[PDB]
């Protein structure tokens, strides 16, 4: 098949990349970074995220696989010394799909896909937005911001905000808070919220209408924002898996020992 | 159909019960607390939980409905003044099903069903158990205890422990911690964990083998425990719904205003 | 004595201000916003903070007092209807002093005073700084930022970050975290830290050297930062108190009912 | 001086004890476990706590020192290999004092001292008590229980409950919550509270009057309880220190690396 390889750009990763290409040359694998079926990322989860966003247009045609030159990542879960074993099995593997988050921003409209999360903060503060779930006004949020995470993203930013870790087989999204003000006056739920497919969470401005919005590593200031809509994407990311590496096992290795 | 009515036992609830029965007498509704198809609970969520456990043997034949004489509950979501409207619609409604938690306790075996959660604490402390997910040892927990919650239960005990609130349409279970010790020596994940169907969480003793185990309001001391197994039950609870009362709307009314 | 009055600037507060001045005219109270002994703030805690910073140069010569035209504040603790009673007692009161936080920023030096807190975030992220206590390297922080709060400030930003509320009679400062990354790799204490007088907390850059630093409402981007030093200030703020309004009672009224 | 030595009771500690005694025999140090001036604990913090409670009657006459045969403790901060160096310096050192917590229990009265904390839970639940600070009703607590920690105790149970770590030079006490219920109905402060000297926190029963009360390792069920009073003790514990081992350095070694 057609394949491409992105690299963290450090000496370690660039040289490992040139080796897999050479090993791939010993097969009928046409390198093609235009319309690849196999996308290999060498570096960290940050490198993988970039690889994902480079090709978010052809997710249903691509099977991703990540190699970590540094510490064990959640997407880059295969060790550098397994490279030669990878180049073989990719030539002759089953696919694993994770849910994605669809974010829509309306002005006075733009959509994005996130593998980890999409967050919202204010350009200077204070940050005030009304939270609306399925058209029902749920709360008015006062604080630093909000984070909407995918299943696979719960181990990332979501985790640092006190959110729960959920298995990627669960088609859902999770909203956590950032330093929410809670008075006898102002009131937020406090707890993280987990939404199923087809549930629409909408954030609506109260005073200011400029927000610092991010999707994964991308962080854009958006002006004249009228609404921000979160919902579990219809599109899914496909991973090529050559071995059994259980999510909970990945969680254990990352956080426990 | 056959129906039965349990009451919190206070003057308010007992008299509301006698009225619905009388109103039910004006129809072809045979009162039968042996094999009822309709189980009505009048009181609070505590009354409802009892009603559920009285008939956990015939869940697939019963449609539950709760009336709250006190404050708005999550299971007892219908106001007392709607009683007469209830007795009518029940005579001629669609069913809503929530996931349940199956708990298994092995000795040197007993199973239970929970509508809210099952917890584990130690009889005198210290509490130490090994946590095993799908046969893989995940962590060794040191602290006060652990809580495994259903979707509908996340608004209860789970919530006070920092757990996330998840929609009851999601077939899953959530594990939270109780005052976990975290040293450079001892290590727990800290974050709540959300498991999908068919995932098995097993708790295994390290030193002591006696534990205070609860399922909902039931709290039993269990001796010579070898293992405690948690997994999303195959059985589901069925609610009779005569109106639209969205879960998130119930959450808003309960915690926000 | 000499006195001055600042106002939130809304119709309510401006008119209450003109009334107290007039009532003050019936006494020997020279209005002087250059070298006042009595500084009265009418509005909210935000108005009070501004009043404090307008005169942070003569704290030992000023006795502050706040009136809240909106909701009960912690510094603006006196109701609008008590204005006439205030103008009287100020003419003929005991002083209450709260500890302040001294922040020092060195380049390749500037000091500030805070009544609530001083925070540090990164200009674009990621935020990485080494935390050094009394010259001993304590940890390397990875996350969104850090907050150092005064005793009276613990009810503010500090509170939303999970920090503890401490009585203002305690000469100390408290450091809380903002979404700290905690891996098997990266490690922070997680818990808030409370330092006594004469303890010096120093934040030192690791990669980037530009930080968004705030003291109370003031938020300045600082470039080429070498060090940020936190320590309990030698200066204290003085309040004029005409009645008994216990801190814990203020906390109760603000957060409980 | 007179001295005594308690041991964890394991082979390691018992043999280290017999060695220090022998080394002490080479000096004019009369072993006396009745009225010792020097109390040495060999084991862990648990052993030290026991040593403290064995002699809580003569705290102002005793200087404690702890040796850890296992992992680094906060009270047992001296390594086993430093034993011979200890026996020398104790013969010819300065004292360090930490604040203690005084707990009073009234019936229809008994006092205790705690080095770490005193907690309150219910015998079967539910746990409901009114919290009263300096005679002012602050809140009505609904949940699992409450914990009142000393400065040195904040690194213990207090820490697992989300409490802040405070320096032992600060004469104060800190109250944290255990799984508190927070509805639109029931309301607790949520945040930990830090009280200075002379502040009295009183817990008063609402329905049940039986509570599981602990002070450090001691856990007693108390019946017919009318009130539980917490306040910073007038008594302090005295440590013999032969080197400089900063509290924050102890915290770093224990939790960071
Ligand atoms: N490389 C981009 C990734 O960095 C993660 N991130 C950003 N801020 C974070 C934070 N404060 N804690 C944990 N993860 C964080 C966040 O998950 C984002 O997708
Ligand atoms: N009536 C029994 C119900 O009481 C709930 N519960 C017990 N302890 C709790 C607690 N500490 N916080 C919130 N909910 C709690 C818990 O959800 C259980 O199912
Ligand atoms: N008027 C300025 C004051 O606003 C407070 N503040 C800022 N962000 C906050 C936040 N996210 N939560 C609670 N308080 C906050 C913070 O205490 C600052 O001193
Ligand atoms: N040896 C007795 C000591 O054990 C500590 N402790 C009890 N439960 C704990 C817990 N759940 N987490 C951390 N520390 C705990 C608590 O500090 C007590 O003083």
């Amino acid at each position: 098949m057609k394949y491409m390889i992105t690299s963290k750009g450090d000496e370690k990763s660039d040289l490992l990349r040139l080796n897999m290409i050479a090993g791939f040359g010993e097969y009928d694998m046409e390198y093609d970074d235009v319309e690849p079926e196999i996308v290999i990322s060498i570096g960290g989860d940050g490198t993988f995220l970039s690889a994902f966003h480079q090709y978010e247009e052809r997710l249903d045609e691509i099977a991703f696989i990540g190699i970590h030159t540094g510490h064990l990542g959640f997407y880059a879960d295969w060790r550098p010394a397994e490279a030669d074993k990878l180049v073989k099995l990719l030539a002759k593997y089953q696919k694993v799909s994770y849910p994605l988050l669809k974010t829509t921003v309306k002005y006075g409209e733009a959509t994005y896909l996130a593998l980890n999360e999409s967050t919202v903060k204010s350009s200077g503060g204070p940050f005030v937005v009304d939270v609306v779930i399925n058209d029902i006004h749920f709360e008015r949020f006062r604080g630093d911001g909000l984070c909407m995470s995918t299943p696979s993203g719960t181990t990332a930013y979501n985790k640092s905000l006190g959110g729960a870790l959920m298995h990627p087989s669960i088609e859902a999204m999770q909203l956590t808070e950032m330093a929410s003000i809670n008075n006898r006056v102002y009131r937020t739920i406090g707890s993280p919220l987990v939404f199923p497919k087809h549930h629409v969470v909408s954030l609506q401005p109260v005073n200011d209408k400029d927000f610092q919005i991010s999707v994964d590593e991308l962080s854009i200031l958006h002006r004249d924002v009228q609404e921000i809509r979160y919902e579990v994407s219809a599109k899914k990311i496909h991973f090529a898996r050559f071995r059994s590496f259980p999510f909970w096992r990945r969680v254990h290795d990352s956080f426990i020992e």
